[PDB]
C-alpha cells in the first residue's frame, strides 16, 4: 500500500529511469496524466507496453479536484503509480498531492526522469546562469497576460537568462510554438516598450528535447520569428549576457549569427 | 562515427534512463567521469555490471585537456559512449565537448537522466522560483571566496530560491556537508554584515536525492545547523519568501516549524 509519482521523461516511453520501469511494473494500479507537458515521440499504447500494465489517464479535473477520490483510494490497499511526462514535481502543481496522499495516510515516493528545466543544458548556455522563469500564456477573452516580459526583463538587467515554458491546452490539442510567444512577447513590447523583447533580440528555441534530433536554434528574433522549428514541444529563452564559450556554442551548434561571437562584455 | 553523451541520473546505478542505458550496451567503448560529482548509492562495478560493458574512467585533465585525443579517436569508426552522473551538459564545461566533437568531424547525441537542478522539485518549492545558482566553495591559504553570499542576496532581494551545490573532492572523496555550508555562510555574514544569511535564516536541505529515501528538512539556521542529515552528499537550498503552499509542504514533508506559516510566507 503506497503511491509513486514517476516522472516519464521528455520525449519517449525510454526516458523513463530504469528504477522508474521496475517499480512501475510491478504496482497494482496505474494512472497518469498528459496535461502538464506533450511527450512527442510516444503513444499511450507504446508506455502501456513497456509497462506491460493498464493506464488510466486523468484530466486536470480529476487530478485538482478527485485525486483522493480516484487515485488515494486504491493505495491504501495497493501499490500504485501516478505517471507524468518529465519531471513529476517540476512547474506543476504535483507537489501538493503529496500531501493529499499524507492526509488520507498513504506513504508516497518519487522517481524522478529527465526534465526540460536541465535539458536547457543542450543549448550550450551555463545552467547555473539561468534566472527567474516564466509561462508564456495565451491570452484569452480580454485578458492579455504579461507577466512574463517583467521576469525577462528584471532576469536580463542582471545578466541572467531566462526559460519560457510555453502553454498548452491540452483537451484542444493545442501547443504552443516558439513563434507564437515571439509573436505574443513583441505585442507585449509594444504596449510597455520597455525594450526588452524586439526584433533585434537574441533568443534560443529548443524544440523536443529528449529526441535524438531536437531542433536548436539561436538568432535575432526578426529572422527566427517565422522560422519552422517543427512539431511542439517547443521553449524559447532568452539568454542574459553571453560568456564567450556560451555565444561559441551557440554559432557552432545552433546556427546562430557568426556575429554574437562578438560578446560585449 | 558516434559519440553518446549519456546521464547516469541521481543516486545509483537505476536512475540511467532506458534509453540511456539500451544505447549505452550498444557502444563499443564506455568512457565515464565522476570528478563533477559521485554516484553516492552505487558503485563503477555495480555500474559496469548494469551496463554489462567495461568502463574506463577518466580524470579531470583527461577531459579538459585531452578528450580529442583519448575519447574522439575511437568515435570515428566506432559508437562510444561518454557517462556522467546527473543529466549531461549541465556541468558548466561539458557543453563545449560537443564543439570539439563536431570539429573531428564526430556526429554527438545528449541521451539526458535526472538532475539535481530538477529534482530539488522534491522539497516543494516551486521550479520557477529559483534564481541564479551557485557553489559554496571551502576558502583556503589567503582565499576567501564569498561571491555565492552574494548570489543569495541577489535571488533572495527578488524573492527567489537558491540553489547552491556544495564543494567536492572528488578524488580525495571529501564531501562539504550542510552544516559545514551553513557554518561557512554564517561567517561570511559576519564578515559582510548584509543580512543575508543569520541564525533566523530560513533553509532547506536535500540529501540523497534520487535514492527512495531521501532526507528532506526544512528549518532555521540555529537548529539545523549541527542537525545530522545522514550521508553524502547534500544540497543546500536558501528560499526566498515562500507561496503559502510551498510553506505547507516544508511543514508536512520536510519536518518545518510551524513557524514559517507566518514568519516567511
Ligand atoms: N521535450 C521538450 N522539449 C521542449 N519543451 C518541452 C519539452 N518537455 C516539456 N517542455 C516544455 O515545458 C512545458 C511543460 S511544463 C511541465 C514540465 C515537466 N514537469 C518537466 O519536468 O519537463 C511545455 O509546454 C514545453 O514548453
Ligand atoms: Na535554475
Amino acid at each position: 500500500m503506497v503511491l509513486y509519482f514517476i516522472g516519464l521523461g521528455l520525449y519517449d516511453e525510454r526516458d523513463i529511469t530504469v528504477k522508474g520501469l521496475e517499480i512501475a511494473k510491478k504496482c497494482d494500479y496505474v494512472f497518469a496524466e498528459f496535461y502538464t507537458s506533450l511527450m512527442a515521440g510516444t503513444t499511450l499504447g507504446r508506455i502501456q507496453k513497456l509497462i506491460g500494465k493498464e493506464i488510466r489517464v486523468l484530466s486536470r479535473e480529476d487530478v485538482e479536484l478527485n485525486f483522493e477520490n480516484i487515485v488515494l483510494p486504491l493505495a491504501k490497499e495497493n501499490d500504485v503509480a501516478f505517471l507524468t511526462p518529465g519531471d513529476p514535481l517540476v512547474a506543476t502543481t504535483h507537489a501538493e498531492l503529496r500531501i493529499r496522499a499524507k492526509r488520507a495516510g498513504v506513504e508516497s515516493y518519487v522517481i524522478h526522469a529527465p526534465s526540460i528545466y536541465s535539458a536547457v543544458g543542450i543549448t550550450g548556455l551555463h545552467i547555473y546562469k539561468f534566472g527567474k522563469s516564466a509561462t508564456v500564456a495565451y491570452p484569452e477573452g480580454n485578458w492579455f497576460p504579461t507577466s512574463y516580459y517583467d521576469v525577462i526583463k528584471e532576469n536580463a538587467e542582471r545578466g541572467l537568462h531566462t526559460l519560457l515554458f510555453l502553454d498548452i491546452k491540452a483537451e484542444k490539442r493545442m501547443y504552443m510554438t516558439a513563434n507564437e510567444a515571439m509573436e505574443l512577447l513583441l505585442k507585449v513590447e509594444d504596449m510597455k516598450k520597455g525594450g526588452v523583447f524586439t526584433d533585434d533580440t537574441l533568443v534560443v528555441v529548443l524544440a523536443r528535447a529528449g529526441s535524438l534530433n531536437p531542433t536548436i536554434r539561436a538568432g535575432y528574433v526578426k529572422d527566427l520569428i517565422r522560422e519552422d522549428f517543427g512539431d511542439p514541444p517547443h521553449i524559447l529563452i532568452v539568454p542574459g549576457k553571453l560568456h564567450i564559450v556560451e555565444a561559441e556554442y551557440l554559432v557552432e551548434m545552433a546556427g546562430a549569427p557568426r556575429e554574437i561571437l562578438r560578446v560585449n562584455v
